[PDB]
């Protein structure tokens, strides 16, 4: 017995795509820029047409797959992206510091999450995670069935990913790493049962006199080099029987936690940011970033200082599932162990020892002259907006993402003096297997409505019209987003189509306009969790900014991201006016 299968991913209508991508460029590009686009694009979608020739060819494979987007879109954003994936792929979250203060209260609570995850697990062996709903609507959950005992794999021209969740014998260890060594741990005994969290602590005080050297090669730091290096570098790795056998291990291991050590100087008031850099990068060669092992889909970290959190290959999932994975994981750890496993002995975790030759060692300190490059470019901030959260914006009647989306186009402008192309990702769940799509910040209305804002000539009861305006119009293309009316993946499908149907690339693709429409200055993501956390990624063009934020319900957790070979951008900045932006907004309107 089960409800009915999810619809399918819809083809938008061509000229209904084509009208809102006019549309969206209005405000980022200039006139005579935008007259020439209007051309190409009545031009391609003229009757007989390329446009109709390569939208029916969508229509089609709509007809002959699950989701027509699905297998190109884990292609072209995920396996074939060559970048490393620290920082520019893989998105990291950070809890709220810990109140252990002995390695007894950190090893408890790492015990702890661990057997959370295991709970979590007995909804994904079982295939009974409950459906999640949105407006009334049931969302897809294949996400979610992807997270556990799932891997990267490098690969000389694109890379894969294995999943042994659903194998013959699918593991039943995970894999801890503590001062860069790696150790394998059953966490099931062999009637199938669970350790429990008495067991796991026992365990992880082995692991962890067993892995005191600090001067152990960070294997696990070749994870975080360029796609193209690290398939080299691990083909070379995996020649050795030995060092097969560990990568295997980790490779299949239900999940990664890794027991960081704390790191440097506080330094103050940045000591929020500095966190944030830990759980997305590690913080350097020298530091956190060889305690990993980046392929693995998901990996917990906890520090000896009560710093925690996690980082995710992002192949896998988005974000919001992987907060939620988190929310019940953390519940789980406030809830009293009803049962202890019987007393048994329990065997020594095993080592997983890597045999470096000086052809790896070359590899080793190749990847991390690259990491640190990549560390030092990396500027993050974490803002903790305590004036107010989605409380205000609901008391006004407004949507708060809309809310503080708009605020942060305020930011901007204030700044800039100009509108940027937006990103802000909206989740295609409702549909069969679906994804993401873009939604898009920047529009007509929002523009007129900063421009508004600051203008000593406009009454208060205009600009109150304009914000509600821009609010409202941004709920809508947000809501459109989600039901798979939004523009963008569509575009990408047509492009894709073309390549399919051996014809050149329409100029629409090749078009000032489109270069400027997918050259994302803002790029950001709503990522809600009834845990006080905040997740975090790099900005996705070098002179752009990352945005992600967690509203609570009196306050907003923000991250913001930039790269500091871009002089004209600065994430504590952007954060500041951002603060005031949406402060004005609420005086604005409360008056």
């Amino acid at each position: 017995h089960h409800t009915d299968p999810l619809p399918r991913l819809p083809v938008p209508p061509l000229q209904q795509s084509l009208d809102h991508y006019l549309k969206a460029l209005q405000p980022i590009v200039s006139e005579e820029e935008w007259a020439h686009t209007k051309q190409l694009v009545d031009e391609f979608q003229a009757s007989g047409g390329v446009g109709e020739r390569l939208q029916k060819g969508l229509e089609r494979r709509a007809r002959k797959t699950e989701n027509w987007l699905s297998e190109w879109w884990l292609k072209t954003a995920y396996l074939q992206y060559r970048q490393p994936v620290v920082i520019y792929s893989s998105p990291g979250v950070m809890l709220p510091k810990q109140d252990f203060v002995d390695l007894q209260g950190q090893l408890r609570f790492a015990a702890k999450l661990i057997e959370g995850v295991l709970d979590f697990k007995v909804m994904i062996d079982n295939e009974t995670l409950p459906v999640e709903y949105l407006g009334g609507k049931p969302l897809c959950m294949n996400q979610y069935y992807q997270i556990l005992s799932s891997c990267r794999v490098p690969g000389p021209k694109q890379d894969t990913v294995s999943n042994f969740s659903k194998t013959k014998k699918p593991p039943t260890h995970i894999t801890v790493v503590h001062n860069y060594q790696f150790f394998e741990l059953d966490v099931y005994h062999s009637d199938g049962t669970p350790l429990t969290a008495d067991q796991i602590f026992v365990q992880l005080e082995k692991i962890w006199n067993s892995s005191l050297q600090t001067n152990k090669e960070p294997v696990g730091i070749l994870t975080s080099n360029h796609r193209n290096s690290w398939a080299k570098a691990y083909n070379t790795l995996i020649k050795d029987k030995v060092n097969r056998d560990s990568v295997r291990s980790i490779q299949k291991s239900i999940f990664t936690v890794c027991l960081d050590a704390t790191m440097p100087r506080v330094s103050e008031d940045v000591y929020r940011s500095h966190v944030a850099g830990q759980m997305l990068h590690g913080g350097g060669s020298r530091l956190n970033s060889g305690n990993r092992w980046f392929d693995k889909t998901l990996q917990f970290i906890v520090a000896e200082d009560g710093s925690c959190g996690l980082v995710y290959e992002h192949a896998a999932a988005e974000g919001p599932p992987i907060v939620t994975l988190l929310d019940y994981v953390i519940e789980y750890t406030k809830k009293p162990e009803l049962v202890r496993s019987p007393m048994v002995p329990l065997p020594m975790p095993k080592k997983l020892r890597f045999n470096i030759t000086p052809e790896i060692k070359s590899d080793i300190e190749k990847a991390k002259q690259n990491l640190s490059i990549m560390i030092q470019d990396l500027d993050i901030t974490v803002m903790v907006f305590h004036h107010f959260g989605k409380d205000f914006p609901k008391s006004e009647k407004l949507s708060p993402d809309a809310f503080i989306q708009m605020a942060l186009q305020l930011a901007y402008y204030r700044i800039y003096g100009q509108a940027c192309a937006t990103y802000e990702s909206a989740s295609l769940r409702m549909f069969h297997l679906g994804r993401t799509d873009t939604i898009r910040s920047a529009s007509m209305d929002s523009l007129t409505f900063v421009k508004a804002m600051d203008d000593s000539s406009v009454t208060e009861h205009q600009k109150v019209e304009l914000l509600r305006k821009a609010v409202q119009a941004h709920r809508g293309y947000t809501d459109r987003a989600i039901r798979g009316e939004a523009f963008d993946r569509h575009l990408l499908g047509l492009k894709l189509q073309a390549i399919e149907d051996l014809v050149s690339t329409p100029d629409i693709f090749m078009d000032t306009s489109y270069a400027i429409a997918m050259h994302f200055h803002l790029s950001t993501s709503q990522v809600p969790a009834k845990t006080d956390c905040v997740m975090f990624f790099g900005p996705v063009v070098p002179d752009g900014y990352g945005v992600c934020y967690n509203p609570m319900e009196a306050h907003i957790n923000f991250s913001l991201s930039a790269y500091n070979s871009c002089a004209e951008t600065n994430a504590a900045r952007l954060a500041h006016y951002l603060e005031k932006a949406l402060l004005d907004m609420r005086a604005l309107l409360q008056s």
